[PDB]
């Protein structure tokens, strides 16, 4: 943390943050969500980290170079250490990235190594080559070298993500699945795990072995698993919570802006809210069905009437403000809703749906006041505008993610936030073989367009290919884009260090501080 000259620090430097749900895991290779990553950034530190404004900055690596954007060499700081006092080395990273790549780890982010194009990743993921064949090596204890199969100019930007953070081999091997328990875990971020009560709280305490520990101000941070945005706001206003999760209650949001304007933080956020269609399950394997749902959804109603929190109606997967996005707004988005509805009704009728045999399916969402209210509204909009019947089903976060990976669903509420600020952070998740492809979308044409982006050595050609890839996704109606999120949350006046300038919202508690109040 960088405490401005003249600010008075509170005697007690403790923080309570709501985290939206119970985490899937504390193991960096078994996680894929925002709640998981929120805790991960405090416990595990990779090569690079985001600074307070989100710029890729030195993490375990103090400096790095690239040779033709294909061979990246990371110089690790000599004083990087784990919470048990042992050094963080290049060998930790070799082991960790191999474990991420190994099919037996079954990481939801195994494909992150394909996104960066680390040498031999496809064969390793497919079980054709051993994980030890991955294009990574420790040149010495403090030098980690990464070899890519093609030039990736933005490669370093990927390295702040939890999936590429180091894990302690000794603990993993000795304790297996219980390595993340407080008594067994070993961490290298600014914090260490003190307590973990499932569905109650996660308590982290400062890690004195952290290389930058002298600049850490908060001594303890608690992460709560409250999925009710109303409850989160209530416990924030009661004094228990210092920072809410960034999902706001429809019930209370308007009032909050007028009641505590200075505490309501609303900043740009590179995330897209959409309805994920299971593309491999009939009748959703029919583009006419998918297009009808996409068109019959009234974004103006949802975004400006039901939600009204500053979100922008979406027509794409990648947010248009992503660095490098030069997207073409589709013609259907410019139409009137009635015109969209007619087209939707016509396509559904074409697909074989009548009043006698209407389209009926499930709408899965993770337990939440916001998602339930949006799902009820969408169910109503689709019933009125298209004559479809929707069965709402809620599931806890971890279960919900597993269900989408399993393909045991029809339509699911979804949200994707950038891992790095570049269009492929979104587009790569729709590749036929992506470990993050929960839409179960497989398009050779889409795959080709993205493959071509690293075959050109020009940003204008790359951007045009990204625009074409979005048009392909849109023509196939892979998903139902709803809106581009805004990062809205409540932050107590005494919480210093949260600028809200980072569009990826990669917060580190080590950068925050409590002002005397």
């Amino acid at each position: 943390a960088d405490v401005p000259a003249g600010v008075q620090l509170a005697d007690k430097q403790t923080l309570v943050r709501n985290n939206g749900s119970e985490v899937q895991s504390l193991d960096p290779h078994k996680i894929e969500g925002v709640p998981e990553s929120n805790v991960s950034r405090d416990l595990f530190e990779g090569l690079l980290i985001s600074d307070v404004e989100g710029h890729p900055s030195p993490g375990v690596a103090e400096k790095w170079e690239n040779k033709d954007f294909k061979v990246w060499t990371f110089h690790l700081r000599e004083n990087a250490k784990w919470s048990d006092g042992t050094p963080v080395t290049a060998h930790d990273f070799v082991y960790s990235w191999q474990r991420l790549a190994d099919p037996n780890t079954a990481s939801p982010y195994a494909s992150y190594l394909q996104y960066g194009h680390i040498a031999n990743i496809d064969d390793i993921i497919a079980g054709k080559k051993p994980a030890t064949d991955l294009g990574v090596k420790a040149l010495d204890d403090h030098t980690f070298e990464v070899t890519l199969s093609e030039p990736v100019p933005y490669f370093y930007k990927l390295l702040v993500h939890p999936s590429v953070s180091p894990v302690p081999k000794s603990a993993v091997e000795k304790f297996g699945d219980k390595w993340t328990q407080p008594a067994n875990i070993v961490t290298n971020g600014a914090y260490k795990l003190k307590n973990w009560v499932v569905n109650e709280r996660i308590v982290l305490e400062r890690n004195p072995q952290y290389w930058d520990n002298a600049k850490t101000v908060i001594n303890q941070v608690t992460y709560l698993p409250i999925s009710s945005e109303v409850t989160d706001v209530n416990r924030y206003r009661s004094g228990e919570i210092d920072m809410t999760y960034n999902n706001m209650p429809i019930e209370l949001f308007q009032k909050l802006k007028k009641e505590i304007p200075n505490e309501v933080r609303v900043d740009p956020y590179l995330c897209t809210y959409y309805y994920e269609i299971n593309n491999q399950k009939a009748p959703f394997n029919d583009v006419r069905v998918r297009t009808a749902l996409k068109l019959a959804l009234d974004r103006d109603i949802i975004v400006n009437k039901v939600k009204n929190q500053g979100d922008l109606p979406a027509y794409s997967y990648t947010p248009p403000y992503t660095d490098g996005a030069k997207l073409v707004e589709p013609e259907w988005f410019k139409w009137s809703q009635q015109k969209r509805n007619e087209e939707a009704k016509k396509l559904l009728a074409e697909a074989g749906f009548t009043a006698d045999k209407p389209l009926t399916f499930d709408l899965l969402y993770n337990t939440s006041d916001l998602h339930k209210k949006l799902a009820i509204a969408v169910a109503s909009i689709w019933k009125k505008n298209l004559g479809v019947n929707v069965n709402l089903e809620n599931q806890e976060w971890k279960t919900f993610l597993d269900t989408r990976h399993q393909g045991t669903f029809d339509v699911a509420r979804a949200g994707w936030c950038a891992d790095y600020n570049e269009p492929t952070s979104f587009l790569n998740t729709m590749l036929s073989d992506s470990s993050n492809n929960t839409a179960h979308y497989k398009s050779p044409a889409f795959d080709k367009l993205i493959a071509d982006t690293l075959k050109v050595a020009d940003d204008t050609q790359r951007s045009e290919l990204y625009a074409k890839a979005e048009q392909q996704l849109d023509k196939d109606s892979a998903i139902v884009p709803v809106y581009y999120y805004v990062n809205a949350r409540l932050v107590k006046p005494w919480v210093g260090g949260y600028t809200g300038k980072d569009p990826l919202d990669n917060i580190y508690v080590k950068n925050l501080y409590i002002i005397k109040h």
